[PDB]
């Protein structure tokens, strides 16, 4: 179909060139990367201080360039545990100016009434995936296993 087609010119000329996660409480960067952790179709592999577990709120900062324009620009993400979905978090970004570079800013909550789990239980059995989507337009589909160290 053309909807087919144009999900995959988005894929074609999208990058994640860097992103950082911080305690949104201190603001200090607990984490950064600059490999695309939204290539789809290999699983990315992500170590990452077990202090972020407790942290309440993270805040994301995701630099990403787009050849293509995009009407609503989002994202659709869960955390899998040996498989199962023990969260998800929905986050909108919106237009998408053709041939742009822009930083996204988001603040990732913890879900009320859960206890994490200790890291050492977590480490290597958590997937986190991530769908990026064009409105209702399904881009792409990425996985990234987190190791907490
Ligand atoms: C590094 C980390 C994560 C990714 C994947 N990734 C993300 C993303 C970031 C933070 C997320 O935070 C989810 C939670 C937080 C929530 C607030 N309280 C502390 C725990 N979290 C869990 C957890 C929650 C619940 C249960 C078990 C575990 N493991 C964590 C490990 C690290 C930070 C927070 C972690 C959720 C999604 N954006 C992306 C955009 C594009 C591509 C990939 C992307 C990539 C690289």
């Amino acid at each position: 179909s053309a909807k087919d087609e144009r999900a995959r010119e988005i894929l074609r000329g999208f990058k994640l060139n860097w992103m950082n996660l911080r305690d949104a409480e201190t603001g200090k960067i607990l984490w950064q990367g600059t490999e695309d952790l939204s290539v789809p179709g290999v699983e990315h592999e992500a170590r990452v201080p077990k202090k972020i577990l407790k942290c309440k709120a993270v805040s994301r900062e995701l630099n990403f360039s787009s050849t293509e324009q995009m009407e609503k620009f989002r994202l659709e993400q869960k955390v899998y545990f040996k498989g199962q979905c023990l969260e998800e978090w929905f986050f909108e970004f919106g237009f998408v100016i053709p041939n742009s570079t822009n930083t996204w800013q988001s603040l990732i909550e913890a879900a009320p009434e859960s206890q994490m789990m200790p890291a050492s239980v977590l480490t290597g059995n958590v997937i986190i995936e991530t769908k990026f989507f064009d409105d209702d337009l399904l881009v792409s589909t990425s996985r990234v296993r987190l190791f907490y160290v």
